[PDB]
């Protein structure tokens, strides 16, 4: 009860930015995540035993992938942690409960392959689910590791409560499929510049939070440099493995994920920050102003991308 979790000087400083990196210590990145439990939701949010037996057994159902792995979970938990604590009184006790567990399990089970490899290979998975293949799939697993004995923490709930948080969880976690992420924002472009924007509206704080997860979700383009590039090499490993199974099934894969395009990477990166990230971070900037760190990232590391190209580097 009177248990802290505390990092060290520089992790506890840190940790509050936007930009924070988890680092390569895999066995500290469970206590990292406590800690923004605790900070951000209370001491008694949840019971730090089952807290525990859930973080590890969630990190046991991540898989040995370049990118989609139990780094990338705490790491999009991380940034859900800093918009929470940056927006304090925009969000309710069950909502800061239900985000940061959706991010620490939205990529569950994740086998390396987009839903158009699962489709065209044609995956068990793509028959249970016909869109949204692997996020049904990562509610699915979360589910599941709720149902275990000892893993339950949100059973001091209420019935309406515990509810309404899975249904939290399970939106947050479908908003993490990119396609479904740019009508989700055009309409929130509409709904603010018309000025119909209202947070009351439970279909709208619907629409903001999946773009917060899409904002978690590729927060690897709002770190410093060194750590956007770094990220990318492991974002691209995963991409080219999965041409090269396109190639085995007959298929030329699209040049983002045919390794024999690699030159071609720089101009891709644009096309993404101009046509995903930068809109995905300026709306999110529109309607929660305190995240503009995570813009100001983004548009630095275009600034980064563009003179790659121009040889400078
Ligand atoms: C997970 O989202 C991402 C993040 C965070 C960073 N980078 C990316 C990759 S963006 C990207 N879009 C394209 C389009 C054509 C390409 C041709 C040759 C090489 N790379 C390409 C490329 N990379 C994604 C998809
Ligand atoms: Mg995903
Ligand atoms: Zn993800």
């Amino acid at each position: 009860g009177l248990m802290q979790f505390t990092l060290p000087v520089r992790l506890c400083k840190e940790i509050e930015l936007f930009h924070f990196d988890i680092g390569p210590f895999e066995n500290m990145w469970p206590g990292i995540f406590v800690y923004m439990v605790h900070r951000s939701c209370g001491t008694s949010c949840f019971e730090l035993e089952k807290l525990c037996r859930f973080i590890m057994s969630v990190k046991k159902n991540y898989r040995r992938v370049p990118y989609h792995n139990w780094k990338h979970a705490v790491t999009v938990a991380h940034c859900m942690y800093a918009i929470l604590q940056n927006n304090h009184t925009l969000f309710t006790d069950l909502e800061r409960k239900g985000l940061l567990i959706a991010c620490l399990c939205h990529d569950l089970d994740h086998r390396g392959f987009s839903n158009s490899y699962l489709q065209k290979f044609d995956h068990p998975l793509a028959a249970l689910y016909s869109t949204s293949t692997m996020e049904q799939h990562h509610f699915s697993q979360t589910v599941s590791i709720l149902q275990l004995e000892g893993h339950n923490i949100f059973s001091t709930l209420s019935s309406s409560e515990y509810e309404q948080v899975l249904e939290i969880i399970r939106k947050a976690i479908i908003a993490t499929d990119l396609a479904l992420y740019f009508g989700n924002r055009k309409q929130l472009e509409e709904m603010y510049q018309t000025g119909s924007l209202n947070l009351n509206n439970q279909s709208h704080r619907d629409r903001v939070i999946g773009l917060m997860m899409t904002a978690c979700d590729l927060c690897s383009v709002t770190k410093l440099w060194p750590v956007t590039k770094l990220t990318a090499n492991d974002i691209y490993a995963e991409f080219w493995a999965e041409g090269d199974e396109m190639k085995k099934l007959g298929i030329q894969p699209i040049p983002m994920m045919d390794r024999d395009k690699k030159d071609e990477v720089p101009q891709g990166q644009l096309g993404f920050y101009n046509a995903v990230a930068i809109p995905c971070y300026t709306t999110l900037t529109q309607i929660l102003p305190p995240t503009e760190p995570l813009l100001k990232a983004c548009r630095d590391n275009l600034s980064q991308w563009e003179k790659v190209i121009r040889g400078e580097e």
